[PDB]
């Protein structure tokens, strides 16, 4: 199952698609984009 906020990440997709994966904290933010 996917990964929430906090959650491990390698890609978006290992995150929840209300999430996506910040690669500085290895795991999955609400968002991926920089903004």
């Amino acid at each position: 199952d996917c990964r929430y906020m906090f959650g491990d990440c390698e890609k978006d997709e290992d995150c929840c698609k209300h999430l996506g994966c910040k690669r500085k904290m290895k795991y999955c933010a609400w968002d991926f984009t920089f903004t």
